[PDB]
């Protein structure tokens, strides 16, 4: 169980996110987002991650108290998506190959 | 009136940081500290990551940025107060800064 307020974590759409439950409900919780973890799997069309202060509902079983620091927003977004790039260093795949491509697409389209 | 959850900036004894409302009474919030802002006067020591602190509500405000790593944002809010002692050669500045310097080893950074 979790409280409004608290802080967690949250997986959606393959994404990981910090954030801070702002709602619950039956089997979920509404969860605004401050930070990014894991950028979400692509795939062949892009997947944005989501949104500073976007709010999504998120069922319990994916959400986990969070008390570490709370990372900024951008530079979190930064370091997820060069994590998720790195993963691919020694993969030669054409999954990989597609994914880099639109990752670093991406990048561009979040403006850093 | 902030609603628990509510993200805020909260000045407590010249720091200034940005937080959360955990609870709240008549001219008062209690504000869960996730960032530094502004490295308070000088000894004085920062408002610690998750500190829950009572906060005159004049001097509470909704708060719409990100919210920057604490320890990240507490490097820079010491780094700032430290260099606006720049072609400062009063005693005050003297005492600050050396109380700043203690104060960043204390940090462990």
């Amino acid at each position: 169980t979790f409280e409004i307020g608290e802080i967690v974590t949250g997986i959606y759409k393959t994404g990981k996110y910090i954030g801070e439950v702002t709602n619950s409900r039956p089997g979920s919780y509404v969860v605004k987002v401050l930070a990014v973890l894991k950028h979400p799997v692509q795939g062949f069309h892009e997947r944005r991650a989501l949104a500073f202060r976007e709010q999504t509902n998120i069922p319990e079983q994916m959400v986990k108290k969070y008390e570490g620091e709370i990372p900024d927003y951008t530079e979190s977004l930064k370091l997820a998506l060069e994590t998720q790039m790195n993963s691919f260093s020694e993969d030669d795949s054409p999954f990989a190959e597609r994914s880099l491509e639109t990752l670093q697409q991406l990048k561009k389209d979040y403006k850093l």
